[PDB]
């Protein structure tokens, strides 16, 4: 009969729960929701919608310091607590850097922005201060050159799970070890440090760095770069070198605008995603490869959480599908309910009567035992509108 | 053959000393820089050289029409259009480990990002800034404690080695060239500090603080400021305050200490005038008591007086010992070259007192060296009909 309060949000909060209850299911749980938890899952789970679906109390911050043999653990809290008006010092944060880098804000975008290859999270105490509390646990990440913020801030989020998962129990059973964080390397970015209501890329900038503008500020759910008013999915860096200043546009046409830079000129991909998305419907994948500029644009998602593959899937584009996979595209991708690829095909089953493309899915890696995030299969739904044939079909391939 | 050289302080001229050393065949022409006053400071003013050694100062039109000719920039203020030259042997001489850190400031700005190494590069010269491709480089190593002033002189120092390294090959067309990489390159225009409106930032950790420091300590322009008050380096405190970042935690006469986001940091004021008015007369127990950075010992004021000059003019055997055995150069010489032995003739001149003089020649006091008038110590003696001291000074020589 441990106590822990969980104070934060997103898919980590959520998973370091689920965990919580699968796996110590006698501790007594209390959850803080972050300001702007809306109750509906997104791009991100709710964990306050997550909370109220589990009977999962709900407490202030205020009741959060009163209550007395709890561990505190925040998990992207929005919160800056005061650790005095607590009982005790178990007090705990995942930080989404390699501290003591990168202490504060927007961490998903200063290291790209600056050119790092690597971060990192890290499991730390709670003192006054703000990500400067003793370290416990970290772990490095490596950015790929290619990867954006988005990208990042998935790393982060499935890393600091693990991270936390693997330390819990320290945690609560105090075993745990700390040390200091080091003065050599600190480093801090507030709020004021990027505006987000403001962004405008900079051109008067090395190659490099405008790449690493765009992928630190690629995150499609709140924005995408922007040039002239046209939303710009990453980009390359060309051979040439104009004699324009920096800046200035050399060509645009309907795919990609190029321009001057202080070192060699950039192209920068108009974002035609939609168009893309559209496309899976129907067309084959000769047509949807020459839409193709960043090939990490297949695995972006509409406000839905609908990617490529699960659009294809729900339309019956087989062949498709064996691209896209072939791609990189998982086959048993998600929308922000938690719906997985084989249930949208099963409504193409259903709809158009033709139920040969599954064995090829399923050698594909299709799974059939997923549950959405309301705890239903694809046989589940199939039993509540009554398609029992449809039904006993699929069950052929377990 | 001949060459143009473009630019200013002592890389300017003493890049241009060794050609008339060691290529007396080459005519040699000048290009200034507009904020090159004709007048010695704490840089060689390469006007006045020129002036004073029969190089023609021309401008950048009349050098785009020099045939055969190189064209070397060694601290040059004006970007250059290649297309205007007769030829492509155009050099620069750029302060950074290139690829990275084109532009300005850069004794500043590898400071401020907590950089542990920079560079200098030998260069081509092409349309951009800092761009063209790269002949060769050598790094330098900026200590934990360099201020910005002492990287640049090591920029200043190193960037002369590696003309001269360098400069046949050159001049005979001998030398290789590699464009430079794509990756890590980063540039930093003018705007990117605005030193008409320094501020120092305690929303940050101590070690960006004391980066801070380090980046805007370069005397001659400015010292770093906390409420009117210059400041000369700080250090980081084991203590860490709850205030917010940037209150003051105490106040006295040597020192201020603040808050930060981590670690309190304390700030050193400036006590550079009082020291060196010290170091007339007092002995090192008193001086070592008066010093906070230990680096202020080798601080000058706007005639070139640092410290052991200052002791020497005044006789302070003792002081002077202790100075260079905590790293002061024996011999130091002002603004017009003149040099610590030639201020401790004085003295022994003055007093009738030769008794220091073995000592010091043993700690490294050099008698052969000449300011820049090319006078030595013994020239100046043999002019003022002093030949018991003449005597004396050349018994002592080794
Ligand atoms: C606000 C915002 C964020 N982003 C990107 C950059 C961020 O790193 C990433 C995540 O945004 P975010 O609002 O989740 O917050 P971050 O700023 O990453 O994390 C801070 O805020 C959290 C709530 C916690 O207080 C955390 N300990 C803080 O460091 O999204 C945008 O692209 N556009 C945006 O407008
Ligand atoms: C992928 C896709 C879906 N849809 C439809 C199907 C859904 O009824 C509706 C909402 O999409 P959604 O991703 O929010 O679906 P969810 O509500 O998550 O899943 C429901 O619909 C699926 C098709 C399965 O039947 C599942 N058993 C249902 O619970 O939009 C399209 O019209 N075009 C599309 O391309
Ligand atoms: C202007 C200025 C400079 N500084 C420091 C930072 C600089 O790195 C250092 C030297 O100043 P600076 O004006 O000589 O030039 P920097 O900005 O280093 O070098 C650029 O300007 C030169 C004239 C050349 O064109 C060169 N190619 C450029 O790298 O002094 C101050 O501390 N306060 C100041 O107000
Ligand atoms: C270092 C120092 C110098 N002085 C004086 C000595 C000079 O007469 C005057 C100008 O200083 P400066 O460093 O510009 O001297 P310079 O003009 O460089 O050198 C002359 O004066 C020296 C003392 C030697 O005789 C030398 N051989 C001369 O060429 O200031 C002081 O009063 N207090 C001091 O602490
Ligand atoms: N005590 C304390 N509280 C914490 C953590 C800590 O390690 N110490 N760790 C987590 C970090 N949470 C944050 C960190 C920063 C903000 C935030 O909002 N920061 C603004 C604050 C500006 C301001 O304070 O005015 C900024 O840095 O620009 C919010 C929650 C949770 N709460
Ligand atoms: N061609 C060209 N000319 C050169 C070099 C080069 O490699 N290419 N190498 C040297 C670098 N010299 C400089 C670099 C920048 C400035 C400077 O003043 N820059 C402002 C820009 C001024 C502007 O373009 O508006 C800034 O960078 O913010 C002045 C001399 C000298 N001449
Ligand atoms: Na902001
Ligand atoms: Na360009
Ligand atoms: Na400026
Ligand atoms: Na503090």
């Amino acid at each position: 009969h441990m106590k822990i309060i969980i104070a934060g949000k997103n898919d980590i909060a959520v998973n370091v729960t689920r965990w919580l209850q699968k796996k110590k299911k006698n501790i007594e749980i209390y959850a803080i929701c972050n300001a702007n938890d809306t109750g509906i899952d997104t791009f991100q789970r709710s964990f306050k919608k997550y909370c109220k679906d589990n009977l999962i109390p709900i407490i202030s911050l205020a009741e959060a310091y009163k209550i007395d043999d709890a561990i505190f653990l925040s998990l992207e809290f929005d919160k800056i607590v005061q650790p005095s008006k607590f009982n005790h010092n178990e007090l705990f944060n995942i930080h989404f850097s390699y501290l003591p880098k990168y202490k504060g804000m927007y961490t998903s975008a200063w290291p790209i922005l600056n050119g790092e290859d690597t971060s990192g999270v890290t499991l730390h105490k709670i003192d006054h201060g703000i990500d400067t509390g003793a370290i416990i646990a970290q772990k490095e990440i490596i950015i790929q050159p290619f990867e954006t913020a988005k990208d990042l801030y998935e790393k982060y989020i499935s890393e600091g799970t693990s991270l936390v998962i693997d330390n819990i129990s320290t945690l609560l059973n105090s075993e745990y070890v700390e040390k200091e964080q080091n003065i050599k390397y600190s480093s801090y970015y507030s709020k004021k440090t990027i505006d987000y209501s403001n962004l405008e890329l900079n051109f008067s900038k090395t190659a490099f760095e405008i790449i690493n503008q765009l992928r630190a500020f690629t995150f499609r759910e709140y924005q995408l770069p922007k040039l002239d008013g046209v939303n710009i999915f990453l980009g390359d860096v060309l051979s040439s070198r104009s004699i324009m200043k920096p800046g200035s546009i050399l060509e645009r046409n309907d795919k990609e605008i190029i321009v001057s830079t202080i070192d060699y000129d950039v192209v920068l991909y108009k974002d035609n995603f939609k168009e893309i998305l559209e496309a899976c419907k129907y067309s084959d994948s000769k047509y949807i490869a020459k839409l193709i500029r960043a090939k990490s644009i297949l695995f972006e998602k509409n406000i839905y959480g609908w990617s490529p593959v699960i659009v294809a899937a729900y339309h019956g584009n087989i062949e498709l599908i064996k691209w896209l996979v072939s791609k990189g595209a998982n086959i048993n991708d998600r929308n922000y309910k938690g719906t997985t690829v084989a249930m949208y095909f099963k409504d193409y089953m259903l709809k158009s009567g033709d139920y040969s493309g599954l064995k090829m899915l399923i050698d594909l890696g299709l799974d059939l035992t997923l549950t959405d995030y309301k705890d239903y299969t694809v046989f589940d739904y199939l039993e509540k509108s009554g398609n029992k044939n449809l039904l006993q079909y699929m069950m052929a391939f377990m």
